[PDB]
């Protein structure tokens, strides 16, 4: 928009914390082999909040069959979270697949309704070339100590435009029930297409969550929700104190 | 020549002589206080009488009911801003980390712009009633900005927005300009039938199940417009209307219940 | 010592307070409408205090007896209770609000209270003749109470609590204390008052402290440890608020 | 037809009633203390009615709107509601109590109402000028209400409800109905008033009937079955009491 | 002494009471229908009393034993209990109601009772022969009880409770006390009766006080503090009502 | 066909039943004490029936209307209901118990009822003049009811329910049905009665079936599937008991 | 001495009882169907007893141990417990039912038991050879129990409980008592048995009294007050029922 200060942005202090913690992580006297035993030293409030919210969503579907999907993965923050939480809560559930969809090359197009702020452009949020192999190596590293680590395709990264890949994935996987659907695409067109595609695979109790439903910078999820279902189709909720995610329990 | 019996004005809610005395006494005690100037804002409950305290506690009760609902807080009918002040402070109490909880206040700031015959029950239903002074919205924006400058997210602007003009135009316009909008709490305090009806129709696509819709004068004989509006748009049994016990207003419903 | 290690206002909190002061005293709101729009000037920190007093009062609506504040200053909490009593208890003329203070600031301090630079005789003094003004304010709320014809529903007791609280209790053998709010900061009067009020509490009475765990004012904690022990009852916070700390007698 | 198959007083109920009437009119209690000792004369059957009106009113304390009674007679329930409103709602001047009656007894009956020997025009008539006396009684309660300066908080509407209820509603478009108490006995006015009040109920409003399943007075049942159906909402009793039967609108 | 600091009727309370007295004694309601319309004359303050007695009784419906009132005067509470016993306990002939009074007003007072100007020998006296009338009233209720054939289910015990309560208990070793209602006002007989009744309470018995925290009558408080302590059990109000204060024995 | 696939008494259940019959009819208990010791002769199977009837009755104590049994035989359940009504509802003279039967056994059967060897006309016939005796038993219970002076609180309707249930409803337009107990066994009369009673049920009324899922008597099931569907409401058991199966109307 | 102050049958209760006795003994029900229709003859007062025994038994379904009744007479409650054990505990062969009595009536009385005219030696005597018949009745129930092959699951112990209860316990050191039902009426044996059973109760065991607060039989109360105190545990009623009074051990 004109006044960029009306969009959510980091305070100078949030920026300082982030930069100091980056410096302390990369220049730490902690022995290299102990870094992964002390990561909360570097995990600041904003990111801790994200982790606790993913944990709250996952706990709500421990009694719901099916898979976890994220639309919009970037570097995989949420997928790493879900892989560890699946360890915590579901050692004996080899059917709880985690599926992450992304181009991995950033926004592949935008609609005029997404062009509110200056970051709505093709390629925004691109990750490095060959990143999906790295992210799959990370997920494989968590899986090798899972009780069901011998079962493969428990994590799947689907590369390309969700308008094509989500319907294709579903056609190839007619066993699918979706327990948790996490929408983090920002943009109107793919959100709408994916909401339409996933509907037959939800049960009553499935959770559908949105990372930017009510953000002025990214009105696409709301415009999509209003077109496909209506904002009062189901009860949208926050976890108190956190502006996102917004989430609904299908059928409520 | 013969005359009919007119309306008994005592049938409308009005201040008792004692309520008037309390109000006038506290006004004098505030304006002529021995408390040091800089401490007045640390002792305002000295001057906050039962009737106004009750309003504060009711706003707090409505806000607490939407702490787990996404979206914004809208007040239709702001006057000097009593409720917006209240919401700004409560948003600090409950939601330091929620920069999306916008507070949007709509008013002409020049009083009622017209009235309908159905609003013409008591003696204050006329154009301009409730006008606040020229330049008032700038002052109210200074007040809201003063609260915001100590908010955790005080660096994010447009978290309190005053929208000036007739809600029949400005509410549809605001919504068209803000397609991200979800409405968590919609506080109706316009009194009059026509703008109430128009705004109820406009806000519907932006409510979720669990959004609260509240009315300041729903069942008040002096201001039947909110009721007439609701009976036209939704029906009084569309959702369960509730009171906070012991308080004649607000009446509020939880959308979808 | 590092004064920064004591709780103090951020520059932004100071800015908000000063701007709201300026906007209240220079307002275009017509004079007779100011008391209809006070929340415009009631910032987060003070709103929180009001919500906490309301939470404490709501916990004793089913407990007999009176409300006492030890340490009144300008009367912020007494004004709050007077209005809340209107909201919740139109028909209870026995719910007396009793505020104790010298009204001339701390009358002495103990060495255990001298942690920060504001622990000195006379700190928090209010202007000469202030109690009459505070009583006029309380009388202004009472004149529209349902039981406004009953006097001594608010009582200001002037002097050192070491003498005045035992004297009040001896003069009022009907007393049950429903809510006892400790905001004296200092060790010695806190200890004396806790000892004095004990026989007038019931199970369910609330005892609250405004500075129990504050490094600047360790007197309430030193007093509680001497008289009862910190685990005599369950001390609690209202979540998100460092004070008050409060306990339900007998739990 | 056996009249013994209809509800009627046992010889013991009649003896209690007649004895209490004598003890009340010939009491040694000083005249100015009679109204401080009325439960002396309030027998189980009337006490039950009082407790039931209290239970219905408590269920709508969080529902906006007014209390209506269709079929007032001497005003037993109106006096009950006026006192309870004082107990529960000192600060609610919008809780109007509206009582509708011809005050001259049944104005007509339908053939379906003619089951027992008391279904005739004029049954339950009260004396000429009675409404002004009942209004004096309600005004006497109101002059000590917190909102006693607001008039028309108790309204007696005289005439046939088939005309007066629609007229009242037309003149009062602010109306929400929190509690609607049907005590007309007869089919036709019950049907007409049920139809009239529907747009003014909310989910959670209470609709109650005084004789819904009484063999002597099937008109409320016949009306309910025609307008709504008996399974439109859940009809309930207060356990142990044959009447009222009541439903929560929308359940 | 400021008599205005004691609870007293507002001019409007006095007006309501006097108007309702006039309207009851000059009523166009047919004489035989007065006892079917008593709520017309039952104002807020007295309705509140009735609802409180109902609340206390409801709490002992699962507790064995009898109901006792110490301090009956004209029998307001006994009338209420007799009707409620019919509503709740048709099949319980062991639920005796026992009322104790001199029926000649306070028989003595102690210095601690002499706070206000009504603490004198003979205050609250009722007329000569009043107990026989109150017994006739209670008998009138009982003649339509399911267990109306069992006598001595309502007992009036005349004399000073210091002698009569220990004597009643010695003559009735089957006694369990379910509800003990203290309304004597005075210190000495409250203390004596509290001491006497203790072996007959069970956990769950209710002990209630009519003036526990009233400045005019500190004797119940002084007595409680001597016999049990105010924190022996949790004293409670019914919210919004300054009395009774009651505790559940053993809590 | 294998008759052992139908429910039938074990040799031990037969021995219990025959022993207790002998012990009842040759008892050294004095004749006038037999009715004070009937549980001596009340075996597990029959005790279970009694407890289930009590569970169903307790579910409708807050629902208006009457109790109907379709299929009475000697009146086991009507006796049970008459006594329970005394236990729970002394003050409810509107809680009529209505029992329908030919009292001459099954009046016809349908091919779908002919699964076992007892589906024949006249099965379950009771002696000539039996309804007069059953009426004398019910009147014996009723003469110690609180409302024993009100007649027709127990009604025996003789004839084929296809004709008698619609006729009873037409003659009783006040009817609400709180509990409907189906024990006809046969398809056609169950279907006919389910259709007839529907306009007289409220949400919360209980509809119970004595043989819903028994292979010997599929007629209630066939009827339910025709009229409502088995998933119209939630059918339930009392855990541990194969019958009755019951639903709460509207759930 | 007014015998009317003791609980006694109304003329209507006597008429019910006498009618049902005649109807039982002159019944047109076939002899082999009498035990399938006993609720016909089971009036409200006895139905209540049955429901109360059921409520007590349900409270100990999660408590180990045996059921004991002190004071059996003809065995009303033992027959009830035998049937209930079948309903709830097919798979529990350790739930012994033990009934103690002289079976020749009261063997002596104490002066404290001599309040009414039935406190005499031999009151409640049952016929010579009665215990052998009661054992036949209990064995008839047991021969269709799932654990009917295990003997001694119901035991009749003949003699004075002062000797037989301590002897039984000494002989049965495995005993836990889940439910102890005191129905001896008399002071001395009640006290002796309360003393004896104490080491065999667990927290949650139920101790119940049939006449704890009955003026005619103060012995259970006197014994309680001597051995434990009436506030040792919380005594309760089943609401609406004067007896039994019961406590949960340890509460
Ligand atoms: N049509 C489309 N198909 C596939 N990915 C898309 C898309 N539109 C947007 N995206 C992806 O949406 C992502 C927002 S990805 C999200 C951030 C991430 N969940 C985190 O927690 O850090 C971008 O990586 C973008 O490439
Ligand atoms: N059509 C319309 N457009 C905008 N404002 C309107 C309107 N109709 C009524 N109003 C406004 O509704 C307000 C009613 S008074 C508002 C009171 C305020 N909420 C308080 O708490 O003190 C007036 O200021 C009036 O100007
Ligand atoms: N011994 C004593 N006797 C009486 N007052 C005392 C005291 N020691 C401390 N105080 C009082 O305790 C007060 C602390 S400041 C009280 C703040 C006030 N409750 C508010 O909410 O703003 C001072 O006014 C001080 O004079
Ligand atoms: N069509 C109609 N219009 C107005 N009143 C009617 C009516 N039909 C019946 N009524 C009134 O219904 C009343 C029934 S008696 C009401 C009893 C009263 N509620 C009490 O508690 O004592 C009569 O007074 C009768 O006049
Ligand atoms: N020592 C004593 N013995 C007996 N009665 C006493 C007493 N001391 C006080 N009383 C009685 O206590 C009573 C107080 S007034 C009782 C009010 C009554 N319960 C009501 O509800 O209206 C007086 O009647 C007085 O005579
Ligand atoms: N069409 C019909 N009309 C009337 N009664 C019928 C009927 N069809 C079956 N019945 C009756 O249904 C009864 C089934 S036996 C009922 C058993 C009884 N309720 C008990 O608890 O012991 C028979 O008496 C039979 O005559
Ligand atoms: N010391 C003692 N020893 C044994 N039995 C005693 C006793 N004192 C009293 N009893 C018995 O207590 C019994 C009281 S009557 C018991 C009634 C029985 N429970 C019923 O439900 O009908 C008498 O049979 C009497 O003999
Ligand atoms: N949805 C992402 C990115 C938002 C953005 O960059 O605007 C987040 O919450 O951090
Ligand atoms: N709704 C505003 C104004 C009412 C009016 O002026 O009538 C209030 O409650 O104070
Ligand atoms: N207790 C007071 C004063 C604290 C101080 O000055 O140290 C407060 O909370 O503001
Ligand atoms: N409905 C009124 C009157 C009934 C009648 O007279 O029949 C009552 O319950 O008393
Ligand atoms: N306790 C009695 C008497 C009070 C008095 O007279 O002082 C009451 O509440 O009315
Ligand atoms: N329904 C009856 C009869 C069963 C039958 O005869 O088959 C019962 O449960 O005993
Ligand atoms: N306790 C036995 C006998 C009572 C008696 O005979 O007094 C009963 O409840 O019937
Ligand atoms: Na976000
Ligand atoms: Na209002
Ligand atoms: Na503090
Ligand atoms: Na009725
Ligand atoms: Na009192
Ligand atoms: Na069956
Ligand atoms: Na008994």
């Amino acid at each position: 928009g004109q006044d960029l200060r009306a969009f959510v942005h980091d305070s100078p202090e949030e920026t300082e914390t982030t930069q100091r913690l980056t410096k302390l992580l990369t220049n730490s006297p902690i022995p290299t082999e102990e870094l992964v035993n002390n990561l909360p030293l570097f995990l600041r409030r904003h990111q801790m909040t994200d982790l606790l919210s993913m944990d709250a969503l996952y706990r709500q579907v421990l009694d719901v069959p099916g898979v976890i999907m994220e639309f919009g993965v970037r570097f995989g923050r949420h997928l790493g979270t879900f892989a560890a939480l699946r360890g915590v809560y579901e050692p004996y559930n080899p059917l709880r697949r985690i599926v992450g969809f992304d181009t991995f090359t950033g926004f592949p197009d935008v609609n005029d309704v997404d062009r509110v702020g200056p970051t709505a452009y093709q390629g925004r949020f691109a990750v490095p070339g060959g990143y999906p192999a790295y992210l799959k190596e990370v997920l494989d590293a968590h899986e090798c100590s899972d009780f069901f680590g011998h079962v493969t395709q428990r994590s799947v990264l689907v590369e390309g435009d969700v308008r094509e890949t989500v319907p294709r994935y579903l056609a190839e996987n007619p066993q699918t029930v979706i327990a948790l659907a996490y929408f983090d695409l920002d943009l109107y067109e793919p959100t709408k297409a994916v909401l339409e595609a996933i509907r037959p695979y939800l049960t009553k109790g499935s959770i559908v969550a949105f990372d930017e439903l009510d953000n002025p910078k990214w009105p696409g999820e709301n415009i999509a929700m209003r077109k496909v279902l209506g904002l009062d189709h189901a009860p949208l909720r926050l976890l108190p104190g956190r502006p996102a995610p917004a989430y609904l329990r299908w059928g409520d």
